[PDB]
């Protein structure tokens, strides 16, 4: 039958999907939420054997075990045991697109178990297997005897085995196929994996049972007052004598409770269900949920006998909360909400795309310290833990269908085509009948990048019509469909359009009041994090605080889908695309996140936390006004510190209580500022810091901060006369230097420092020479690949300029003494083909204490590219441990990402100088840096800078961190100008023109001297 | 033109059309009908089916023909004759002027109905003037009412030919058959005649 | 697999819907809709022989005519030819109400047609048959061998044969259920036939 190539046969004696079910047969263990005795996971070891095809699988399998297989554990996808290699793959289908058909060769896994039953489970009731998650399809029997079949990778299919089980020992047989027609419907942009990856479980429940629930929270006015209400839907044989209670409980107090007997409201001409039952239960001053503060209440559905025996209980935890879209405006209890969302793929290093409960939590706690208050699930249901940590942690989640055919050619060809409306139809269907009992799910999704086709706006009612309570939201065919309650494009640019036909993305505030156009907007994508990115995020962040409708975004996306692989003596390195020998591949596309593959934090995590603060502030003179973002608390943990400091010298600080209601103010007056005792600038610090723990933080956590310039008090004293002059000393080919015991050197046919001494030690390991490049980012890069060149991608540009490859030409190189130093002058060209593309002037001016000035003028020609920075560069001879700095820090920081560092004196060990992005660049930049401390050398002026063991060519040479070696020596770039990071897309230019260096001309000073 | 979908004999009418497991063959018997018709001009409406009650299948199938084909109106009668489902009102066997207030569905009388809170739609039957045996009184009725409310656009009389069969006696002479004469049972006897023609097309 | 018990499987092997074809090969034909030689029709007589139930159709008339067939004309409702009862019910169901099974006594007509197919509509192109109408659920095979299955008894159903006929003569089988979970969705107040 080849069921695997058939969209018209997605299972076979498959159960009715439902709500999360554990048949607690006592109900206090169900209020409780405690483990049941009837739900047990057969999680563990099991059997495994790999082939090629379905077809070389031996009958013999069905009855008993290959000898050939192995003992491996499940959950897994069979990539991580090396089975075969998982492909990384973005657009382009993993298999050749032949609807329905997949390849011959379909790697198959089988698995198997023996296991055993107890007759009690099988002398009456009813006992199910459950697989949480099976990727792609599979068939699977029991005792030899064929069961059942199910396709759709991220949702559990349940089969009865009741009739195949018998007391003892049995033998589950699972054949999985990697490819099938559901693959058509997977084409997101991750790795391709396969495998039994989620949980696998036994449920027992009674013949006379619960088969579905739902729960309803309607409120008044202004949510004084609540209705729950909860439908209850059985199976098996109706008697009078049933009931149903319904209680709620808020802890141990019990709120409401309600009793019925089955048989609804007449529905139609025929009657109404005689084997359902609705219980409404008042409320009066309900608690409200939210991700602000998740209260929940715990919902008991017991299903007993008039006498009061009880048959089994089922239970679900409660939030009430409406949401609602009202005049134009995403409201959740009434308030609009602002989304700090972030996209999360369900991704570990080591297990593939297997989830556990710890990397759950610790990713909900990473999020929720980094100030998101919101996750799409990007782009599949997830494990079903998941949102009962949402829920109660509390998080507002987008739920999102496992469609996406990305790759099809036009996008929607599969989804405009109604023979698959029933395969996409049970993808959305199946989720919603699992997930809506879970207040964290706020939104619902009809899927990810499947164009726009006459099935979304089929099932786009259906939902609307099975679940009012909730938007439902799809960005595909140009973000603003007919199959969309909310705009909800992907990259769309805050201020600038990109008309591309068809499927334009309007600058987000153009796209609101387009003529007509009255949603709200929240983009499902944006602020691509792609290696060194984020540039521009602060953009987001100010319209959306401006513009009501702008109701925020979930960046894309948390954590980068790199997978461990280990080297020849065994130590672990981050993978990408291609690194297994997957081809074709899209290599480093598949990491995007704010976070490493191990949870450790990339620079512009901090970025996202400081711009998603919930408090924001003004200074007026002594006066500090704090506003609260929060829609529903008051800052009940919350304590102001502030500090003020002298170039880095604290002066004072204190701190005071913060008693703001959610979108109210608190004016703070700060104490007389006592005068300074030195030239410099003043500033203040303020932070946030919450001083107890809680469910999500540490005692201390710092959840907000700002900082402002003071007074600043110009240094308008004369220097002193020194004690000594430096001499010059010429020869033909060099100028030098010699003050002390300190030396320098000039090269006269160079026109560059080449050397400087210590007393005998020479400090310079390559002379300091200007530089106009950068090792590119991610977002230089683009698409281009040296197969297939992006011409218009900024590295495309600078190579194709010959920025790379420009070399410098001596216009001039003399010397000077003066009353009390020496003075050099240099002139340079930098030419390509020609063309001269920078002029650099410089005077060194050397005197009797010893400093040396640097005054740098750089013209750039007008027709070049705008270069990735203006700066001097050299190698010293020395390595030290640590590197001091008065600057913006203390982690990297670019010019269009420095919002959320601060400008104060930091002190790192020169390892933290450098950020391990897996694709090596440029990296560990800070800016609005006045002094830079190292060994004992000193720079001062006010420039931006980066300091590690890694050249820029060897960055820009290399494709993965874990081969770049230290280099003798220390890299120092000194850069007067750098240009800015971009990110809005990492696939087209992206950085902004405030932040390209475009000016033409440009000037910088520095001062190098000892210390 | 009608999707072949009626499921009048479960209980509640809408068992199946509400079930999404049912949402599948319920789509082929819209969309198929779809594809295979919509460059006829004689069709100007489509209906998704009769007596199937009001399911959650029915409006999303409502929706795909709306996206598929914005040049034909959608009706559906079922779940009351005036769901989200159905462009017009289009009940069957509405009174002109009586209101036969049944719970959850009731039939009010059509020119009442026009005017309901709210409502802005047309009005059309999908059925009315049962034309069983000796019938048809009362038909002026709704004809005056057409005439003068504008928005009382007509109906379809319920219906064109009996559904008689012919049968043969002892002496090879035919006979007009209906139900439970063939052995069939249980059956609904002469329900299945009701039409302003014979079946052989001599008039009633 | 008993395909006519589970609404997930309506078909097999069926073709896309479409509006309505003649494939004509000279154009002033098709603006005037006169008949094309590209659409033939197998109208008239056929073998037909009823069961009581599909288990209990012989695998001998996949392959060869049963003796005990009669040549009957089609289309038609095999009640019509006496073979067995047409039914009128209004609302009730015909069948007991367990969807989506059907009862195991489920009248059967076995229908097959020895047919020639011209070469030339073999050598290149594709030939396809086309039921436009049958009640309520079957499976078809050629010269042996299964081709689809096919639900909803008032939409045609249209099966690709161009790897199955060969030039000259070629015989059908069509195996029609009364019964099947296509007969949920088909209630209406009139005969069943
Ligand atoms: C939006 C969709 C997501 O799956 C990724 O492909 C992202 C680009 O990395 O764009
Ligand atoms: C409307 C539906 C039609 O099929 C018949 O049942 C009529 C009454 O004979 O009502
Ligand atoms: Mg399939
Ligand atoms: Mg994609
Ligand atoms: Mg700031
Ligand atoms: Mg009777
Ligand atoms: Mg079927
Ligand atoms: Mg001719
Ligand atoms: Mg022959
Ligand atoms: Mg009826
Ligand atoms: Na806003
Ligand atoms: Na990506
Ligand atoms: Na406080
Ligand atoms: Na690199
Ligand atoms: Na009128
Ligand atoms: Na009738």
């Amino acid at each position: 039958r080849r069921d695997w190539e058939n969209p018209g046969v997605t299972q076979l004696n498959r159960l009715a999907a439902h709500p999360p079910f554990a048949s607690w047969r006592n109900s206090e263990e169900a209020r409780t939420d405690r483990p049941s005795q009837q739900l047990r996971s057969l999680n563990g070891e099991w059997r495994f054997a790999w082939f090629p095809a379905p077809e070389a699988v031996p009958e013999s399998w069905l009855e008993c075990d290959l000898p050939e297989a192995d003992t491996v554990v499940v959950p897994s996808n069979w990539q991580m045991h090396g089975y075969d290699a998982p492909i990384y793959t973005n657009v382009t289908y993993p298999i050749t697109v032949n609807p329905p058909f997949v390849p011959t060769e379909n790697p198959t896994g089988c698995y198997s178990l023996t296991f055993n039953v107890d007759e009690s489970w099988l002398q009456e009731g009813q006992t199910r297997i459950i697989f949480d998650g099976v990727n792609s399809a599979f068939h699977l029997w029991c005792n030899g005897r064929w069961v059942g079949y199910g396709q759709d990778s991220r949702l559990p299919s349940e089969f009865d085995l009741s009739a195949f089980l018998r007391a003892g020992e049995n033998r589950l047989a699972v054949m999985v196929l990697r490819w099938s027609d559901g693959s058509y419907l997977e084409d997101q942009d991750m790795w391709r994996m396969s495998g039994i990856f989620r949980d696998v479980s036994l449920l027992h429940k009674p013949t006379t049972q619960i088969s579905d629930f739902h729960v309803a929270t309607r409120f008044n006015d202004d949510f004084s007052r609540a209705v729950l209400e909860a439908e209850v839907q059985m199976c098996g044989e109706l008697r009078d004598y049933l009931r149903v209670t319904v209680s709620l409980w808020q802890g141990e107090t019990q709120v409401a409770s309600g009793t019925a007997p089955f048989g609804g409201e007449i529905i139609d001409e025929r009657g109404g269900y005689a084997d359902r039952v609705t219980l409404r239960l008042n409320v009066e001053n309900p608690k409200l949920w939210s991700a602000e503060i998740p209260n929940l209440y715990r919902a008991v559905v017991e299903l007993h006998t008039a006498d009061g025996t009880l048959i089994e209980a089922e239970a679900c935890d409660v939030g009430f909360r409406e949401v609602r879209i009202e005049n134009g405006l995403l409201l959740l209890n009434g308030k609009p909400l602002l989304i700090r969302g972030v996209n999360r793929h369900e991704h570990h290093p080591l297990h593939g795309q297997v989830m556990d409960e710890q990397t759950m939590v610790q990713d909900i706690l990473l999020m929720k310290q980094n100030n998101f208050n919101a996750v799409r699930c990007s782009h599949y249901p997830n494990h079903p833990l998941w949102y009962t940590l949402c829920d109660r942690y509390g998080l507002y989640v987008v739920d999102e269908a496992n469609i996406e055919t990305h790759g099809m050619v036009p996008m929607n060809r599969l989804t405009d085509d109604p023979r698959w409306l029933p395969a996409m139809s049970e993808r959305v269907t199946r989720m919603v009948q699992r997930d809506r009992n879970h207040p964290s799910v706020i939104i619902w999704s009809l899927g990810n990048e499947s164009g726009h086709g006459a099935n979304h706006d089929a099932l786009y009612r259906w939902i609307k019509s099975v679940d009012p309570s909730r938007p439902v939201q799809y960005e595909g065919g140009g973000a603003d469909t007919t199959a969309t309650d909310i705009i909800c494009p992907m990259y769309a640019r805050v201020d600038e359009d990109q008309p591309f036909p068809a499927v334009p993305k309007w600058s987000i505030k153009k796209w609101l009041s387009l003529p007509g156009e009255t949603r709200p907007l929240i983009l499902c994508e944006y602020a691509h994090a792609m290696g060194n990115s984020l540039g521009g995020f602060a953009k987001y962040w100010q319209a959306f605080r401006q513009y009501p409708r702008l109701q925020g975004g979930f960046v894309w996306d948390w954590v980068d889908q790199s997978l461990i692989k280990y080297d020849e003596n065994g130590n672990p390195w981050s993978a990408y695309g291609g690194d297994f020998g997957d081809t074709p591949n899209d290599r480093q596309f598949c990491m995007n996140g704010l976070v490493f593959a191990d949870r450790t934090p990339h620079p512009a995590l901090t970025e996202a936390k400081h711009q998603q603060q919930f408090f924001q502030f003004r200074l007026s003179g002594q006066t500090i006004e704090v506003t609260s973002e929060y829609l529903f608390r008051h800052s009940d943990n919350e304590l102001l510190h502030w500090m003020v400091a002298l170039d880095g010298k604290p002066l004072a600080s204190g701190e005071v209580p913060l008693d703001v209601a959610p979108q109210g103010k608190q004016l703070i007056e700060l104490p007389e500022l006592p005068q300074p005792e030195s030239a410099g600038q003043l500033w203040l610090t303020v932070r946030v810091v919450q001083p107890n723990a809680t469910a999500w933080s540490e005692a201390g956590h710092i959840s907000a901060w700002q900082q402002w310039r003071l007074a600043e008090n110009l240094s308008v004293t004369l220097p002193a006369a020194s004690h000594a002059i430096p001499h010059l000393t010429t020869s033909e080919m060099d100028f030098c230097i010699e003050l002390g015991n300190k030396r320098w050197q000039f090269n006269r046919q160079s026109g560059f420092l080449s050397q400087m001494w210590i007393g005998d030690k020479k400090q310079l390991l390559t002379p300091l020479r200007d530089q106009f490049t950068r090792a590119p980012l991610d977002n230089d890069i683009g698409v281009s690949e040296a197969t297939r060149i992006d011409p218009n991608a900024w590295v495309e540009r600078w190579k194709a300029a010959g920025h790379y490859q420009a070399e410098a030409a001596l216009l001039q190189c003399t010397a000077d003494t003066l009353a009390d130093a020496v003075l050099i002058t240099t002139a340079h060209a930098w030419q390509h083909q020609g063309k001269t593309l920078f002029i650099s002037r410089k005077t060194y001016r050397i005197d009797g204490s010893g400093q040396m000035a640097i005054t740098v003028d750089v013209e750039v020609a007008s027709d070049t590219p705008h270069p990735a920075r203006i700066g001097l560069n050299c190698q010293l001879a020395q390595v030290a441990e640590r590197v001091n700095w008065l600057g913006l820090g203390p982690q990297e920081n670019y010019p269009d990402r420095l919002t959320a560092a601060c400008f104060d004196r930091w002190d790192l060990p020169l390892s933290d100088m450098y950020t391990p992005y897996v694709f090596p660049s440029e990296n560990g930049l800070r800016c609005g840096t006045r002094e830079l401390n190292y060994g004992p050398h000193q720079w001062r002026g006010d420039f931006q800078f980066n300091i590690s063991r890694y050249s820029q060519q060897q960055l820009m040479e290399t494709s993965h961190r874990h081969l770049l070696h230290a280099e003798e020596g220390t890299w120092l770039n000194i850069d007067g100008f750098h240009m800015g990071i971009g990110g809005d897309d990492s696939w087209s230019p992206s950085v902004s023109a405030e932040f390209q260096l475009s000016a033409g001309r440009y000037h910088y000073q520095l001062v190098w001297c000892q210390k």
